[PDB]
Order: C-alpha cells, then structure tokens, then sequence
C-alpha cells in the first residue's frame, strides 16, 4: 500500500518526506519571523527577517546584513511557523500574505512537487524535467480516493470530478489555464489519460486518445516560450453513459493563429505538419507533391529554424499519420490533407511581379501551377482571381488588377483561409467519430491561455482577455456560493469591463468596432476615434494613451491592457476574394470541394469575426454554468524553460493576474482555518492540562486548550464539525508551550 509504504515512490515523489516523529515538540523555537523586501524598489523579491523585538504598533526586525528596520505590525508579513512549509493547502497557512504563499510553494518546488491547492484551486508548477508520477501505478493509487486522503495532483482532481459526476449525477468541467509553456496540455492529457483508464473498458478510448496527436500536428508550433504551443484554445467534452463508462468525445476549438501560417517571427517556426510532412514524405510522395526542402518554402525559410531538439519531423509524421489511420481517416483523405499542406506551401511561393504597369503579374507560373495540381483547381482560373479579381462597383462588376502588395496579401488571406478552414474539417471529421448525440453525462475539460499581456497585444489578445474576465467572474461566482455553502453546513466587478467590452446599448468595444466594419472605406484612425470619442475620460476602464494615437488601454481583472488598433478592421471580416471561393468551390478534390462548398466550415452564419467571437464564448459559458467546475492554475516557473528555477516575480505575477492570491486575500478577511475536532486536538492536547489526544469529545477538548490557552473567542468559531480560525491565531497557539 503505496500510500502506506513509506519506501513506495508515490511518497517519494509526491509527499513531503516523513520522518519517525510527529510530535510537536520537534518544531518547537522562539524566533519569529517577517518576509521583508530588502528592495522596495523589487516588492516581489523578499528576505526572512527576524523580529528582535516589538513596540505596540510595529515590530523591529533584523536583516540579512544584520541591519534593524521596523515595521508596522499591520504591514508586516509575518512568516508562518516551519510546521507549516510544505502544506498541501495553502488554505492550511495562519499567516496569509503574499510572500507567506509564495514560500510554501517554494518549499514544495524544491523537493519537486509540483501539485499545491489553494482552496478550491489545484496549482501546478513547470518541473521543467520529468517526474515519474504519471504511470499506471500513479493512476491506479487515486482511485477513489478523496482530496484529503492523497497528495496533490492532476489525477486527484480529475477523480473528484468523476466521483461527483457519478454520486451527484451532476455534469463535471476542469479549467485549466496559465500562461504559453505553462503545462496546460501537459495537464490536460493527464486529465483524459486518467479518466480513460477509470472509466475505460480500448478502440473509442484509443480513437479518443489518438485525436490528440492529430490537433498537436496541425495546431501546434514551435514558439520562443514553448516548442511544442499549442496555437488554439479548446473544450473537450469526455462523455459517459448512466453506468459511467467513457461513450464518446466532442472537440470545440478556437481561436486558431492562422497567422503563423504566412509568417513566423526569427526563431520560431510554423506548424508542425509543414516539417513533418517534409521529412517523412515518402520519396515517391515528394514528387507527386513537388516537396523540396522547408529551405525551399517561403513560408518555412524565414525564421531561420527549421528543426526542433530532441525532435525528428519524420518520426512525429509516422505518429500522425498512424493517429489518423486509427481515427479512421481514408488514405485518399490522408493524400488531400497533404496535397492541401502542400498546394498551401507553393501559393507562398508564388513571386508577384509588377512593373509592366501598376498590377501585378506572374512571369513564372511555377508555383502557381504546383498549387492548382495538388488543390485541384486551374491555374488560369487561380492566377486571375489573384491578381484581378472583379469587385462589386455599384451595380457594375468589375475585375480589378491588383498590385504586388495586394496581391500578396490576397495570396495570403487564401491560405490563411485554407488552414483555418482544414483546421475546423478535421476537428469535424473527428468529432464525427467520437461524437455521442445521445450521451448521459460528460466531463469537459476547457485547455485555453489565461489573460495575455504582451509587449504588443492585437484583437486575439482583446479576444482571449475577454474569455478571462468571464472565467474569473464565474470563479467569482462559483468561489462565493461555495463558502457559504460550507459557512452554512456549519452552525458558523469584472461586469464594467466585460460591457465595455461587449456591451449593446451603449455600445461596448465590440459593438464600436462591428458597426465601423459596415464601411468599406472605414479605417484604423476612424476606429480608434470613435472609440476614444466614446470612452475617453468616459469610462471608467478605459484608457486614451497620452501620446499613441493607435493604441487604447483597458483595466482589466489582471491590471491594465495596452491595446493597438491595427488591421482590425479587417480581421473582424476576415474577407477573401470571392472569385477565389468561386475558383476554390469547382475543386476537383474531394477534401477541397468541402472547405468551400459547406457553410458550416466556408461560413460563419453575415456576422463577423467579432459577434462570432462573443456568441461562441456565451455558449461557452452557459454549457459551464450547467457544471460542477473544477480550476487548476497552470504557472511557468521562469520564462527560460530551465528546471530548478523558480523566480518570484514571474510567479508572483502570475499568481496576481491569475486570482490564486485574490482568493487568498478573500479568505484571508474571514475564518480561513476550518479544523477538524479530533485533528486539532490530536496535535495540541498537550497544550493543556488534562487532555488526551484521543478524547471522545473532540469538541469538548478543543474548548478546552482555547480556555487553558485563553484565547479571544472573536478568533475562533465553533462550527458543527470544525472549528474555524482567523488568521494568524493557529499560528500562535502553534507558537505555544507544552
Ligand atoms: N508535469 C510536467 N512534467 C514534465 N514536463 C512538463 C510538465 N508540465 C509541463 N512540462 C513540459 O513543459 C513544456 C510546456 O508545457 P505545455 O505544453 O503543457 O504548456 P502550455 O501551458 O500548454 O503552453 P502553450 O500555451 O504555449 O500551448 C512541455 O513540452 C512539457 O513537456
Ligand atoms: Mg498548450
């Protein structure tokens, strides 16, 4: 019994190591300590100072260098006694400041674990290394087993979901989010690993695992803070039957960076597959396929990295082209998905030239031809939609010539298209396959970033900012209900700036921005004006900058967002040339002919970028208000990928942006100690003359070392089953003398 074989690795790796006594007395000291900024400047940067003595109203403390500073009690930040490093709750700690939080996890970190709650949320630190706690035999110890009964971890949560879902018949959802390279997909295939073991009996549950792979391929690239990012959000729906067994899968996925397609910055590289494809192709592929090398690929050789260490393109090529085998996916719909890979690698090739007038032209039909052959469209057909395509004047069409530039970009705005549109295709295509009309309960797992702050930050950024407003807000929520739920069972902000966002009446951000999308002629600057116009010095959230004239800044939950207004207006229409659907929708390929002829993947509805945006995330959330949720905060330890390396303020920050801290505080005003009767008394009998660490009336005891103690009944409350303490109060009595 591993989690009794003191000697099992389970304890090894996931517990704090235990030693022959639990006596009390081990711990005890009468140095007291405070967390202190040695740097005022550095807040997050603190040192451990002891307090050498005390006035009324402050405390005098010694430093590091021994030098004495005083602080007053009320901005002190006491250090919780030693008993307390490496808690498995931080809702455990008396003392709950932010560098208090910051330490046990810190303590933890250092003896690798990697897995601390804080209330109701799961924390998950970047090892940045592996860890062995994710094999059969991890697996099969959190079976049935209650948060309280095991260490932190993945499996633990995903448990308590599946219990739930069982005992309360009641759907279950997990949140995982946090920063790029975080380890939110890490996470997230733990979560599906686990339930499809418990709950499995296989062919779905292999079809299921195997999807995976196929979204990593096409959605996943090779970015400066993660090899292996995941370029789109997603919802996965695990469903169940009554009897609770695993009867199928549902895939929601958003906010695809199409982007990266046409462009990846030095570095960095685009999607998997494009290289994959490259390498494993077979000789006898290549040339049907005109493949050369990414160095031969305007939209691979430009950021100067075409490989990944520790990765072979055509190894990865062979595990996605098997996932797609066992998913079900026809050779001949194998072939199209890479003829589409490959017809989007030569349009990219395609050289405009324009001299001959002010339009563009293309003196080598070489790409071009290698495109329409492998999309199965014609090239003359192609070549003209590109640079001439006929556009609606009025009650006239006419074709227009199109210069380089436009060209290019039209070019462009067709591959984009293409990916985006293979993206949704095989999402559906699996979906097919997996997907359970008629399913009893479901368990879904939500894998997106949590607020994105940036040097530079754009409308996916606006986008995805908005998403987490509504996810803290529901925590809100959610984080609210539940303590009053337990508060009962004993005897004892973000809406501003979500409707300056997506506000009607008036008109929020989105509203502004949807209307200027009318125009044709509209621009940037217009954009920006009417924005400014509307909230400058208007609302309160808002923010018009003192010297940009492109930029605007909006307070969110995380603090203030500088945003910049460029290329909205055409990313909220995200529009293509209609005589390339038009060339693109004769398709003689089979794969093809869908992107462009089903309005369920060619379309949105009529509604842009924008409305679909906020309709999707609204249904988002309704599906979540019908869960039981479950939040794991995934946190990066550094931004250098390194292990052993955790820095304060980059954890500090995102232990802010991410709400850990704001629960802490929260909790932190009430009673955020809720102990056991016959725990508490187990550990401080001792405390007082005449009681017995096993005494049947746990309670009756309890009152017993506070009256020996003399403790001031404002700082405890009995509770039914608990008794509930105020911060700082287990601390001293831990503090005191057997
Ligand atoms: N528990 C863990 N053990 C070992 N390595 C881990 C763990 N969590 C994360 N890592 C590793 O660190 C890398 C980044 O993690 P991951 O891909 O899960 O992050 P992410 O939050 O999904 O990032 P992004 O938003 O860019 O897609 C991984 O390749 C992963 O292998
Ligand atoms: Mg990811």
């Amino acid at each position: 019994n591993p989690i009794h074989d003191r000697t099992s690795d389970y304890h090894k790796y996931l517990k704090v190591k235990q030693g022959d006594s639990d006596l009390f007395k081990l711990t005890v000291s009468d140095k007291r300590y405070i967390w202190y900024n040695p740097d005022p400047k550095e807040r997050d940067s603190y040192e451990c100072g002891e307090i050498v003595s005390e006035t009324s109203d402050s405390f005098t403390f010694k430093t590091v260098d021994g030098q004495d500073r005083q602080v007053k009690k009320d901005d002190a930040n006491q250090r919780n006694p030693i008993k307390f490093d490496g808690v498995e709750d931080m809702s455990e700690l008396s003392y709950l400041n932010e560098p208090a939080v910051f330490h046990n996890l810190r303590v933890r970190y250092n003896q690798d674990l990697i897995y601390t709650y804080s209330g109701l949320f799961l924390v998950a630190v970047n090892p940045f290394k592996r860890i062995p706690i994710y094999t059969q035999e991890m697996v099969d110890i959190f079976k049935g087993r209650r948060r309280n009964e095991v260490a932190p971890h993945i499996f633990a949560i995903s448990d308590v979901a599946y219990r739930s879902m069982l005992d309360d018949r009641q759907n279950q959802s997990l949140l995982i989010t946090g920063e790029s390279g975080a380890g939110k997909t890490e996470n997230t295939k733990k979560v599906i690993q686990y339930l499809a073991s418990v709950a499995g009996r296989g062919v779905l549950e292999q079809q299921i695992l195997q999807a995976n792979p196929i979204l990593e391929a096409f959605g996943n690239a090779k970015t400066t803070r993660n090899n292996n990012s995941s370029r789109f959000g997603k919802f996965i729906e695990i469903q169940f039957n009554n009897a609770g067994f695993i009867s199928g899968a549902s895939i929601q996925s958003y906010l695809l960076e199409k982007s990266r397609v046409v462009f990846q910055s030095e570095t960095e590289r685009n999607y998997h597959i494009f290289y994959q494809l490259l390498a494993g192709a077979t000789a006898e592929e290549k040339k049907a396929l005109h493949l050369a090398g990414p160095e031969s690929f305007n939209y691979l050789n430009q950021s100067g990295c075409v490989d990944i260490k520790g990765v072979s393109d055509s190894e990865e090529f062979k595990i996605t082209r098997q996932a797609m085998d066992i998913v079900g996916f026809s050779q001949e719909e194998q072939m199209s998905i890479f003829k589409i890979i490959a017809g989007i690698l030569h349009l990219g090739n395609i050289k405009f030239e324009k001299g001959a007038g002010e339009g563009a032209v293309l003196k080598d039909k070489t790409a071009l031809n290698a495109a329409s052959t492998v999309f199965g469209v014609n090239p003359s057909v192609l070549e003209k939609a590109l640079m001439e395509p006929r556009i609606l004047a009025g009650r006239d069409l006419v074709a227009q010539h199109l210069n380089v530039e436009k060209s290019s970009s039209s070019r462009d705005a067709l591959v984009k298209a293409l990916y985006g549109r293979l993206f949704l295709w095989l999402v559906k295509k699996i979906n097919n396959v997996l997907c359970q009309e008629r399913k009893a309960y479901f368990i879904g797992v939500l894998d997106i970033s949590g607020f994105e702050i940036f040097k530079v930050n754009s409308f996916e950024q606006l986008c995805i900012n908005y998403t987490n407003e509504k996810l803290q807000q529901f925590f809100n929520h959610h984080m609210f209900k539940v303590e009053q739920e337990e508060y009962l069972k004993e005897k004892i902000d973000s809406q501003a700036t979500i409707d300056l966002i997506d506000g009607r009446q008036p008109p929020g951000i989105l509203a502004l921005l949807d209307e200027q999308s009318v125009f044709p002629n509209a621009t940037d600057n217009t954009l920006i004006t009417k924005l400014h116009s509307h909230f400058s010095k208007k609302n309160a959230k808002y923010e018009e900058p003192r010297f940009s004239k492109t930029e605007f800044g909006v307070t969110h939950y995380a603090g203030q967002v500088m945003y910049e207004i460029q290329d909205w207006l055409e990313k909220n229409k995200d529009p293509l040339q209609q005589d390339l659907e038009l060339c693109f929708k004769d398709s003689s390929d089979n794969v093809v002919t869908k992107l462009f002829n089903d309005p369920n993947i060619a379309s949105r509805a009529f509604i842009t970028v924008a409305a679909q945006y906020k309709e999707q995330l609204a249904s988002l959330m309704a599906t979540l208000e019908t869960t039981n949720p479950h939040f794991v905060r995934c946190i990066i330890p550094n931004n250098k990928q390194l292990p052993a390396k955790l820095e304060d303020k980059v954890v500090l920050d995102q232990l802010r942006c991410n709400g850990v801290l704001e629960g802490i505080r929260i909790t932190r005003k009430g009673f955020p100690n809720r102990i056991i009767y016959a725990d508490f008394v187990k550990r401080y009998y001792l405390l007082a003359p005449n009681v017995p660490r096993d005494a049947e009336d746990s309670q009756k005891a309890t009152d017993a070392v506070l009256k020996h103690l003399n403790i001031d009944p404002e700082q405890y409350r009995f509770g039914i089953t608990k008794i509930f303490f105020r911060a700082g109060q287990l601390a001293r009595i831990e503090e005191a003398r057997e």
